[PDB]
DNA sequence: TATGGATCCATA
DNA sequence: TATG
DNA sequence: GATCCAT
């Protein structure tokens, strides 16, 4: 898979020219998004472009979750103070991992967004609550572009679509990432749709696994 | 329908308080929100409460709108200039309005939420825009409350859901309404439902 | 009465 | 169409 | 938007 769109915030650029620790995070970010291929035994995801809406969206976020938790120790669902402490409402924050050095603490949060486009605005909210609290130093949206969107399952989060509310982040260290497949072909097999795309392994909760 | 539930930015509440025309929108869109009923043949709104999710929620706006349209005159589909004309990206906002009393304009825009508790973020993060944008003078959200949401079809807004993000409108005129029926009992009808999504009718190839 | 989806619908 |  | 699904 591989990064086509993105939009970094002023406060974010900042952080990735000046600090060690973001700089680190942000490789792991886009290794781990750069990871998935299809089918399985391929070098490149190459996705079936029988027609709109074909192929599911499960199985395109395991291998990058899988690095992410298994080769870079980053964290599953990561409940924010200010949700489950204070207002004791909302659900925890999908990816997150604290980076250290010496005395210096950096915690990321990300999104890997392949739900409906409206999720995104729950997810980039969630998000910046957690930032507005000083709960973490960097948020993180993963989506596929619009090209991609095309062949995935109807309305999900596409980089395009959520593209005009990025100014709601203004004054926040904010990275969205859009990714596209290498290849488009109806050579390879769909991805499958419903529990048949589900597997998804035993993931590494922060609340610990 | 009744208002249950109700939270209302300091900004909004100043509004309120000193301006004639917010308070006449404001006024316009309560009775707007109390105006749906069920069954048809009734005075009330009577929510079917024999199971959890029991209930579509398609009908459930038309009065709303037919009264705000009609005996008010709001605009339905408000496209915002910067989604259709700056960034060519993004749909209307329900409805709007402009209130006037020469020299004086007040614009409000409102959003009417039944869909998903994801959609009520893309709602008022339109809203946000809007106002960000000097298009709106003030935001309101008309959405179920979870007691009555319950009956409703899975995952549909509820004000206590998105209440943990009101916060994100801080600095920002704008008003949060549940509203709820005044019964819950036995009845003719039930609130029919469509065949969206993972509906059983809903067609699905794989 | 929790909570983030995943998948399909209607109408431009 | 693209968007709620 | 509107219906349900997996935890
Ligand atoms: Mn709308
Ligand atoms: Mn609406």
């Amino acid at each position: 898979m591989e990064v086509e769109k993105e939009f970094i915030t002023d406060e974010a650029k900042e952080l990735l020219s000046k600090d060690k620790l973001i700089q680190q995070a942000y490789n792991e970010v886009k290794t781990s998004i750069c990871s998935p291929i299809w089918p399985a035994t391929s070098k490149t995801f190459t996705i079936n472009n029988t027609e709109k809406n074909c192929n599911g969206v499960v199985p395109i976020k395991e291998l990058c979750y899988t690095l992410l938790e298994d080769t870079y120790n980053w964290y599953r669902e990561k409940p924010l103070d200010i949700l489950k402490l204070e207002k004791k409402k909302g659900g925890p924050i999908d990816v997150y991992k604290e980076f250290i050095e010496n005395s210096e603490l950096k915690r990321v949060g990300m999104e890997f967004e392949t739900g409906n486009i409206s999720s995104a605005h729950r997810s980039m909210n969630k998000l910046l609550l957690g930032l507005k609290h000083g709960e973490i130093d960097l948020a993180i949206i993963l989506m596929p572009i619009k090209q991609l969107a095309y062949y995935l399952t109807d309305r999900v989060t596409n980089f395009e679509e959520l593209e005009p509310y990025f100014e709601l982040t203004e004054g926040q260290p904010f990275i969205f990432i859009g990714f596209n497949a290498e290849a488009y072909n109806s050579n390879v097999p769909l991805i499958p749709k419903g529990s048949d795309g589900m597997s998804k392994r035993s993931i590494k909760k922060w609340k610990d696994k």
